[PDB]
């Protein structure tokens, strides 16, 4: 019964893991490595998927995120999380799923609508996902949820909310604006998500305190918003310093100049590269920071599917515990590892 230290927004998906033959991602146009959402051809492809025996698991980005999160705190309701689902049985299937891990939920029914699914297809060693939002798209923020999240000081959205309304996001940042302690994370998501929004997102950024996102999605930050010099948005980001001038570039979109005592951050992971970030600190002054991934053969990585929700998980984890940045990092880098070491998105019963 708390207290709830991470409150987060997102889209509630289940994900339908199941291995799959070749003839099955042909049969609907699917590439396999790729993650998409589901196009008008491939909407039997659930229905369909049944006769492989899927085995049914909580997903989505968000969620996630917050479940690594409640699992390190383990006390219920340690952490929050809002969204919308279907008034059908998936969605009472994904609830229970949530209820059983102590996580504080409130998803919000669409009537006739769909919970957002997910097709984690396995095949020759490969991951292929198709998406299908759903009812995900009607989710409309609560008046009360501040109410809901009572006692949080860490709030967290990913760039995939937008695609129901950048509203969402814009409120719960709005809330933790002006407000010196309250954190408001945002993740960049995907690509797409920095094209398809990018004025919302410049608006929101400027709302945002700790930023996550990966290298290709920097990449289209740092050229949607001109951050580096044309000649440079080509650069590899596997460059430490091209990943540093990308990181400085975008913590500007974050701090507009200013300098207040409220956190302003930025954090590419990269692989198996060291994870970078930029730091406004208290006196304005910005600091690099390079946190080294521990090495783990490529023997054992099953699949890097999840590895940067549980990175976020991670550093979500141990920022309320009060670690500091390079802490928050490594224990977001211990997370990631963990999860890329075995089947599914969750950290494993041992860890
Ligand atoms: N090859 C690797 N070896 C060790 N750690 C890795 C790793 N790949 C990823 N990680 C861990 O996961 C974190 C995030 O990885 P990454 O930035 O590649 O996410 P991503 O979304 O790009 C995965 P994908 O390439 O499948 O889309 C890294 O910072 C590290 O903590
Ligand atoms: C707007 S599209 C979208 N939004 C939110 N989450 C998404 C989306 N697409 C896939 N996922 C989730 O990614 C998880 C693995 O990182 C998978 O578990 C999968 O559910
Ligand atoms: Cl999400
Ligand atoms: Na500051
Ligand atoms: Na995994």
């Amino acid at each position: 019964t708390g207290p709830m230290r991470v409150f987060a927004i997102g889209n509630p998906i289940l994900d339908l893991v199941a291995e799959v033959p070749s003839s099955f991602l042909d049969e609907f146009f699917l590439k396999r490595g790729d993650a998409t959402l589901a196009t008008p051809e491939q909407m039997r492809i659930y229905s369909t998927l049944d006769q492989f025996n899927p085995t049914s698991l909580p997903g989505g980005s968000a969620l996630n995120s917050v479940r690594v999160v409640q699992k390190l705190l383990r006390k219920p309701g340690s952490a929050g999380y809002m969204g919308a689902i279907g008034d059908d049985p998936r969605g009472q299937v994904l609830k229970e799923l949530c209820d059983k891990e102590g996580l504080a939920t409130r998803f919000m029914v669409a009537p006739g609508q769909s919970t957002g699914v997910c097709a984690v297809l396995i095949n020759e060693k490969e991951r292929t996902l198709c998406t299908h939002l759903g009812a995900c798209g009607s989710f409309r923020l609560p008046e009360d949820w501040t109410t809901f999240a009572s006692g949080a000081l860490i709030f967290y959205a990913t760039a995939y909310t937008l695609t129901a309304t950048p509203k969402n996001a814009l409120e719960v940042a709005g809330y933790a604006h002006g407000i010196p302690n309250a954190i408001f994370t945002l993740n960049l998501s995907a690509p797409f998500c920095v094209e398809l929004y990018k004025d919302a997102m410049q608006s929101l950024l400027l709302h945002t305190n700790i930023l996550f996102g990966n290298e290709e999605e920097f990449a289209h930050l740092a050229k949607v918003h001109n951050l580096v010099a044309a000649e440079k948005t080509a650069l590899s980001t596997a460059n430490k310093e091209h990943a540093v001038e990308v990181c400085t570039g975008a913590l500007r979109l974050l701090t507009a100049g200013q300098n207040t005592s409220a956190t302003k951050l930025v954090v590419m992971t990269r692989g198996h590269n060291p994870v970078i970030a930029a730091e406004q600190t208290a006196d304005g002054t910005v600091v690099v920071h390079e946190v080294g991934v521990p090495v783990v053969a490529a023997e054992k990585i099953v699949d890097t599917n999840g590895a940067g929700d549980a990175f976020v998980g991670g550093f979500l984890y141990a920022l309320s515990q009060g670690k500091t940045v390079k802490q928050c990092i490594m224990c977001g880098n211990a997370c990631a590892q963990d999860v890329i070491q075995h089947v599914g998105f969750s950290l494993s019963f041992t860890f």
